[PDB]
Formats: C-alpha cells, structure tokens, sequence
C-alpha cells in the first residue's frame, strides 16, 4: 500500500474533488491544436484554463499554509 | 459526469442563455454564401454577426474578471 | 423561440417600421419590367428606390454606432 | 432595500443626469421605423443617437478610472 | 450553533453590509446573457461586476492584515 | 491531407457556396473581349463584375470579423 | 478514566472552546474541493483557515510558557 | 480592586496613549463595509489599519523586551 | 478630541493640501452628467479626473511606506 | 481660492493661449446658422471648427501624456 | 535523443496539431509574391496569414500560463 | 555580407517575386511623359500604376502583421 | 543482532511509521528531473517535499526531548 | 546635562550625518501636496523619500547589531 | 549646505546631464499654446514631450533599481 | 575524484535530468541573434527559455529546503 | 548651445534633409493666392503640397516609433 | 581590457548576430531624408525599422528574463 | 598596513574579480544621462545596471552566510 500523509490527503482532496479536470485541460487543448481559431473552442479553453491555474494555486497554497501550521507546532517540542 | 467548476458554469450561461446563436450564424452565413447579394440576407448577417461578436467579448471578459477576483484571493492564503 | 438580441431589435425596429418596403420595391421593379419607359412606372420606381436606399443606410449606420458603443464598454470590463 | 455602491452612484449620476435619454433614443427610433427618408426624422436620431454613443462611452469610462483608483489603494492594505 | 471566530466576524460585516451584492451580480449576469448586447444591461452589469471586484479584494485584504496583527502577537508568546 | 483551420472553413463556404462564380467571370470576360460592344455582353458581364465584387468583399470581411473575435478571446489567456 | 495533567487541561481549554473549529476546516475544505474557484468559498476558507492557524499557534505558545514556568520551578527542589 | 503589574502597566500605557484607536478601527470598518469602493473610505481606512498594525507590533514587542529583562535578572537570584 | 496618529497626519497634509479637490471632481461630475457631450465640460472634467488619480495614488504608496519604515524599526526591539 | 493642480494648468495653458476660441467658434455657428449657404461665412466656419478639433485633441493627449508620467513614478513609491 | 520538456511538449501540440500551416503560410506568400492582384491568391493568403495569427499568439499565450502556474508553485517550496 | 533578417525575406520576397516592376513603372511613366495622350500608353500605364499600388500596399501590410506576431510573443518572455 | 536503543526505537518508529516515504521522495525527485514543468509532477513533488520535511524534524524533534528527559534524570544519580 | 549612551551616538551618527533630511522630507511633502501632480515634484520627492527609507533602516539595523554584539559579551560576565 | 545622498546624486544626474530640458518643455509648449495647429510647432513639440517621457521615467526607475539593491545589503545587517 | 555530497546530488539530479537543456538554450538563442524575428525562432526559444526559468527555480528551491531540514537537525545536536 | 536630444535629431534630419521645403509651400501658396486660376500655378502647387502632407507624416510617424521603441527600454529597468 | 559579464555577452549576441543593423537603420534613415516619398525608400524603411523594433525589444527582454533567473538563485544564498 | 580580515577577504575577491564594474556603471550612467533615449545607451546600460544588482547583491549574501557559520562555530566556545 502507497503511503500517504496528511498533506497528501489534502493535495488529493482537490485530485478528486474534481472529476477530470486534469483530463479536460488535456482533451480541450487537443481539439484546440486541430483548428485554432474557432471561437466555440477557444472560449472552452479559456474557461478550462482559468479554471486550471486556480486549481493548481489553490491546491499549492493549502499545502503552503497547513506546512507552516505544523512548522509552528513542531518547533514548540524543544 | 463531466466536471464543471464555478468558470464554467459562467461560460456555459452565456452558452445556455442564447438558444441558438452559435446556430443561427452558421445558418444565416450558409444562406448569405448561396447568393452573397441578397439584402435581405446581408442585413440578416450583418446583425447576428454583430451580435455574435459581443456574445463573445462579453463571455471571454467576464471569465477573465472572476479569474482575477479568485487570484487576488488566493494569493492571500500565505 | 428564435433568439433575438438588442441589436437584432434594433434592425427589426426599421423592419417592422415600414410595412412591405421589401415587396413594394419587388413589386415596382415588377411592374417596371415589363414596360420600362411608361413615367407612371418610373417616377414611381424612382421614388421607392431612393426610399429603399435610404432605407438600408439608416439601419445599417445605427447597428453600427450601437456597436461601438458597446465595444468601448466592455473594453472597460478590464 | 436595493443596495447601491459607490460605483452603483457613479454609473447612476449619468442615469439621474439624462432625463429620459434612454426613452428618447427609443422614441426616436420609432419614430424613424415608420418612415426611414424624412430628414426632419434623420437628423433629429442622429443628434440623439450620437448623443447617446457619448453616454455610454462617458459612463463606462468613468466607472473604469474609479475602478483602478480603488484596485491600487486595496492592494496597498498587504 | 455553528461558530464564527474573529476573522469569520470581519468577513461578515462585509457579507451583511452589502444587502444582496452576490445576488443582484448573478441577477444582472441572468439578464445580461439573454440579450448581451443592450447597452442598458451592459452598463447595468459593468457597475455591479466592478462593484464585486472590489468587495471580494477589500474583504481578503482586510482578512489577510488582522492575520498578520495576530501572527505578531501570538509569536510573541515565548 | 491538406490542413484547413476554422477561418479556412468560413473562407471556403464562400468558395463552395458559389458554384463557379470564379469561373464564370473568366468565361464572361472571355466572351465579351472577342466583341466588346454587344450589349447582351456587357448586360451579364456587369451583373457578374458587379457579383463577383460583392462575393470577394463579402467573404474578406467576415475573415476579418472572426479574427477581431479570436484576438479579442486569445488576450484573455493572459 | 483517561488521565490529563494541567498542559492537558490548558491545551483541551482551547479545544473545548471552539465548538468544531477542527470539523469546520475541514468541511469548508471539502465545499472549497469541489468548486475551487466560488468567492464565496474562497472567501469562507480564507477566514477559517486564518482561523486555524491562529488556534494552533496560541495554542502551543501557551503550553510552552507554562513548561518554562514549570521547568524552572522544578529545577529549585535541589 | 483588579491588579496590574509592572507589563499591565506598559500594556496599558499604549491603551490610554490612543484615545479610541480600538473604536475608530471598528467604526472606520464599518463604515466601509457599506460602501466598500468610496475612495474617501478606503484611504481614511488604510490609514488607521497601518496604524492599528504598529500599535499591535509595538505593543507586544515592548512586553517581550521587558519580559527578557527580568528573566535575566531573576535566573541571578540563585 | 478625536485622535490621529503620524500616519493619519500623512494622509491629512494631502487632505489640507488640496483645498476642495474632493469637491470639484464631485462638482464637476455633476456639471458632467446633466450634459455629457460639451468639450468644456470635458475636458475640465478630464483634468480633474486624472488629477484625483494621482491625488489618491500619491497618498495611498506614501501612506505604504511610512509603514514598511516602521515595520522594519518595530521589529528590532527584540 | 479654487485649487488647481498641474494637470489643471496644463488644461489651462491652452485655456488662456487661445483667446476666444470658445467664443469665436460659438459665435461664427451662430452667423452661419442664420444664413447656411454664404461661402464667407462656410469657409470662416470651417477654419475655426478645423481649428477647435486640433485644440480640443492636443489639450487632451497632452494631459493623457502627463497622466501615464507620473503614474510611471508613483508606481516607484513602492 | 533530444529532450523535451512539458513546455516543449504543449508548444508542439500546436505544432503537430496543424499539419503544415507553417508550409502553407510559406507555399502561399510565393503563390503571391509572383502576382500579387489576383483574388484568388490575396484572398487565399488572408486566411491563411489570418490563421497564422491566430495560431502564434495562441501558443505564445498558453506557453506563458504553464510558466506562470509553475512558478507559483515552484515558489511554494520555501 | 549585408544582413537581412526575416522581415527583410518578407519584404525581398515580393522585390525577388514581381521581376522588374519599380523598372516597368519608371519606363512605362517616361514612355507616358513624352506623349501623355496616346491610349495605348495612357491604358498601359493605368495597368501599371494600379499593380504598383497594390504591390506597395500588399508589402507593408505584410511586415505589419508580422511585426505584431513578434511583439505578441516576445511581451510573453516577462 | 544489531543493537538499538530506546531512542533507536523512537527513531525507527517513525522510520516504519511512514512505508516508503524516503523512496517516494526519492522517486518523485526523479520522475521530476526528467521533465521539470509539468504541474502534475511539481504539486505531487510539493506535496511529498513539504511531507518529508516535517518528517525530519518531528524525528529530530523528538529524539531532542528524549535526551533532555534523561539527561535530567541521570544527573540526579549523584 | 541629557545622558546618551552608545547606542545614543550610533543613532546620534546618522542623524547629524545627514544635514536636514528629517526636514527636507517634511519640506518635500509639503511642496508635493500643493500640487501633486508636477514630475519636478513626483521625481524629487521620490530621491528623497527613498532615501529616508535607507536612513531609518540602515540606522535600526546598526543599533540592533551593536545590541548583540553586547548582550553576547554580557552574559560572559557569568 | 543643503545636503544631497547618492539617490540624490543618481536623480541630480539626470537633472545635470540633461540643459534645460525641463525649461524646453515648458517653452514648447507656451509657444505651441499660442497656435495649436502650425505642424512647425506640433512636430517640435511631440519631439520633446516624448523626450520627457523617457527622461522621467528612466530617471525613475534608476532610483527604484538602487533602492532595491541597498535594502537587499541593509537587510543582511542583522 | 571530485568529491559530491548530498546537496550535490539533488543538484546534480537536475543535470542530468535534463539532458541538454544548457545546451538547447545556448543554441536557440544563437539561432534566435541570427534572425530575430523569425516567429518559428521566437516561440521556439520562448518554450526553452521558459522551461529553462523553471529549471533554475525549481533546482535552486530544493536544495534550500533541504538544507532548512538539515539546519534543523544539526541544531538538535546539542 | 540649445541642447539637442536624439529625438530632436530625427526630427532635424528631415529638416536637413529637404533644403526649402518649408519655404517652396510657403512660396507656391504665396505665388498661387495672386491669380489662383493659372494650371501651371495650380499643379506646381499641387506637387509641394501633396509633398509636404508626406513629409510631416514621416516625420512625426517616425518619432512616434522610437518613441515607442524606448517607452520598452526604459520601462525594463525595474 | 574591458570586462564583459555574463548579461552582456547576451546582449552582445544580438549585436555581434545581426551584422551592421545598428547602420543600416542609420543609412536607410538617411537615404529616406533626402526624399521622403519615394516608396521604394519608404518600404525599404519600414522593413529595417519594423526590424530594429523587434531588434531591441527581443535583446531587452531577454536580459530581463536571465536577471529574474539570477535574482532568484541569489536570494536562495541565505 | 590596513588590515583586512577573512570577511574582508570575501568581499574583496569580488571587489578585485571584477575589474571595473564600479567604474563602468559610473561611466554608462554618464553616457546615458548626456543623451538618455538612444537605444544603444539604454541597453548597454540595462546590461550593467543588472550586472551591478546581481554583484552587491552575491556579495553581500555570501558575507551573511560566513557570518552564520562563525557566530554558530564561535557560540560553540562555552
């Protein structure tokens, strides 16, 4: 069994919060790269893609914030 | 089930709140391509391609404004 | 429902404004061909022609301006 | 109660400013509709409907100045 | 009793002093999207989406100082 | 196979739509260069001149328009 | 009876003194997951998450204050 | 009679030096949450939460100067 | 007596500064809206306008600094 | 004292340099209207209009000019 | 083997997604260049050049939002 | 060796592609200077002229579309 | 048999705590190397980073309290 | 006679080092709010509110190295 | 003596470097003011007001690079 | 044999991750100097020079943090 | 010595450039107002005024363009 | 000799790749002054200076891009 | 002899590896102030000035480490 801590299961609560969203940034850029210039397929890009960077920056500012928390506990041992 | 986060369910009002537009403008520029002199049918162009491009400037602005609300909420989780 | 925009209202407004200019310009362009030099006929043609003209002026100039009034609104959005 | 910003204010100075701007343009275009040649009719909507072009440019200017005044003095509090 | 902290109090003065912004900005993006091109409704949405830009920039800029008040405060435990 | 993106297409509905509008012009110069002053000549070589005007203005404007959408969606990535 | 010294007590002070602040982060994770891009769950985990930070760092300042009371009281038995 | 020690006192003297910076912070916030784009507010707003950051800073890093001058007095009784 | 701190007495010499700058762009915005097609109008309200920005932007980057000076001397008393 | 920034004596430079061009312009529509087919009065209107749109164009880019200045220096405040 | 990385590989998704517009934009600028008047050859090289636009900046754009959400990740390791 | 960068292949492209046009225009003009009424010169430099337009128009038109691909893509280095 | 003590114990329990948490670093460090842009990999080698940081120093932690434990208690042998 | 210690003249070192800068920023700032809008005001007082940012800093962080510089040596009188 | 640091120096170099740039300016502009449409006057003065651009700006930025640089060696006192 | 520890390792991970990634951009930026405006040299070095940012950063961000674990481990020595 | 920059020398290479063109338009004109009905005064008059119209364009096109060419320098020092 | 580091062999890469650019700018300038509305001079001018404004602001980006590399591997010494 | 310790050393060898950095931003700041928009002035002094930045900035975190080595080497005494 692949271990996984805490902060794995924080990076992973958004993994599977969304369904496929990894999967439709991939499918909606690949139907882009065949005809780019279609404004019904850069309009679902454009929204897939923002939706893209919020997702990668909220995940890896969660995981920033929960570091910090423990980093403040951890140092209180000694 | 298809995925959808909060900026697609922004794109896809515009797409639900017109019935046919992306539609009508293939209809009306496949009868303007049969007899491109007609001015019942340029007319007839020229006002849903008129308004096919502030469907699209007004869905592609909207997504980028809720883009940087969210950055400049994210940004202040650290 | 077809769907119709504020710019297709606007265009429809001249529409519905004059009754049958569409047919009437039809109609003496009819009469006119087959017999074209009674002046009944063409100072009538005449009429209705420099009317159709000013007629597809007028609405093709107003969905003009209509349209840049928007596009220097929602260039504003950002 | 309606609620009503600063910018709500700003964007409705210009609405309370006007009289029935919006109403004249629309009454002027019907008045044109039903008669599109009269020049007592033409210039009367072009006076009007190049007013109105600079209403709405005046407006959505505004609202943007008073837009990236306040997005540079909240970006100031971190 | 579901519990709201301090910083859960400073995100709701602005959530309970505005009546209904996170309304009339999903009221006037429904009005938009079934004609975008109305310049009464483009001018309508443009003040209220730069009305909602700076309501969610001034509530997590304000929520961001009073962490960092309470940060070099409760640094200064030990 | 010959790659043809999305303003290809818009451009080649035109080129489909017309049947051989190219090649009745160059047919119709042709008959009336051998006798150029039969007025049954001229008559359906201005009525195919003053088509195929309408046909390449048609067609290169509506190109134009699909850009001014697309540059107006792909600086919105950013 | 599971036993709890007084640094028990202390540290259970703040955990009976929030009501769920430790159910509430993580159910306003769980909202934040499925739709990471809503302000209005944004904005709510930002307070909570704020929140939680402040929690656990006063909560294990003030433990460690109350071990360097005791551990200099305790070196002057001998 | 509630006691003050000696850091009551220094933690007290910053309380009685600003007259109702803890009420002007509050009402200066409540004020803006209102009306949260009004320049007049967002810069008299900035002005006491910069202030009330260096109140808070110099308050409690007064107290934890004064506290390491007494445990290095106090670990010299014995 | 209401009180006012240093930072409050910096962002009161723009206040005195400027004798009614708060009121001409007030005033002349009212001036503005009951006519907004008048070039004397406009451009005394563009000079007003961009003088306001750099009236607000001058006083909220000073009002920043002032900070970040203090900021760094605050947190050198431990 | 009406208080009056750079930005205002720059708008103002223009002001006083031209004499009466507000009036004169003013005036010479006020001759032409009363008699719309005198070429004395056509061609003296032309000079003076042609004249009114450099002055209004060269006041307002030169205030845009100094406007995109100094918010290139206030941005080096911080 | 020559190495690609994920950049490498999004920016040759456009590339291999055309098949050969960098060819066809090249094929047809020497259609041209031989007799640059012939409608059929500027309206043919409209829409490819209107094409290659399109296809540069949409590459370009892309590349530059991957940058920009590595490196707030990247940023999130310290 | 004189260089010549890519924009110089674009423009040299259609100086190598017609083959002495800047010659047939400079001799059909001194053809045309020393008889200006003969039609067979008058039509035969008309011909020339109007390519000459098109091929100066068609050359600078280029280089500007390719000149705002660059600077579309390298404003994307920053 | 190797010898291990009782903080060799409470050094091995972390070390058996966690599966292959010093592989799994090690793995994702590797599977990064090769292709070090795509988010998939870098907010999977954050989340694996942050984790093993906080492994080594609550173990480092730890193994610090259990000597300060017993270098209190062996001191009191004499 | 008013006691001043080492420290005293460290910071005492800077203040009669520079001449009058504690008044040329009060000067500075003074001239800048009659008219904040002159780049011969902006870009002077810019140099000098930049500097007094090194001034006060170069100054607090002087006092804080001779601060542990002594509170090392006297703790080695025990 | 007035006293100058070396950010006054770096500003002063421009001051000095430059004649009477700053005077040039102004001369230009009261003799452009006195007949805004001589291209004699609009051509000199564009000359010089786009000189001015880049003399304040690249005076400004210089100062903003050695501010940069000296609180990245400040910071490194402690 | 040239010594290599820990750090050299993670370091050195990144080399040879990459295969030529030192190399490529050395020779796409000297392709680039020989023609710079090639958009397949521009968009070409873009994707390098991007991945090559995000080289540095990500290599560079390791190994502080593995040094923050060590440095807080070999504190824990004594 | 008026002080020159390298502005006012593309400006001046025109100037240079042409001997008297300033004065042959100012010549023409003056020659052309005593009988403006003379053919060869008219085409004389022609030639320098259509040539000047290009000159002053080039011109203040050219100076337009380095304008903008350092406006992306200078703004490249912070 | 004069020392070069390593930004200015980038920045004379694109000296040292295009050949005398520098001068052929400079001498198509010249040749354009002497007679500026020859189009085999202007379209020869447009080409170079299209050409040396994608010249400068490719060697002026990319000297930013290796600064912000630096910048951050700097900053990771401490 | 002046002495020079092993810090001194440390910030000597770059003081002594470059040879006259110091001098030649000196001496391209002298040569950018005399003419400060020529391109081949602003970039040579663009590649010195973030020559300059990298230099104090290496120099001044490598005697910040060195310091952090010997203050816990030399705390190591007692």
């Amino acid at each position: 069994t692949p271990w996984s801590g805490y902060l794995d299961d924080v990076s992973a609560k958004f993994d599977t919060g969304v369904d496929n969203l990894q999967t439709q940034v991939t499918e909606a850029l690949d139907k882009l790269a065949a005809k780019p210039s279609d404004p019904a397929l850069l309009a679902a890009y454009q929204s897939k893609l923002s939706e893209y960077n919020l997702y990668r920056n909220a995940q890896s500012n969660t995981v920033k914030v929960f570091k910090d928390i423990d980093a403040a506990i951890i140092q209180n041992f000694r």
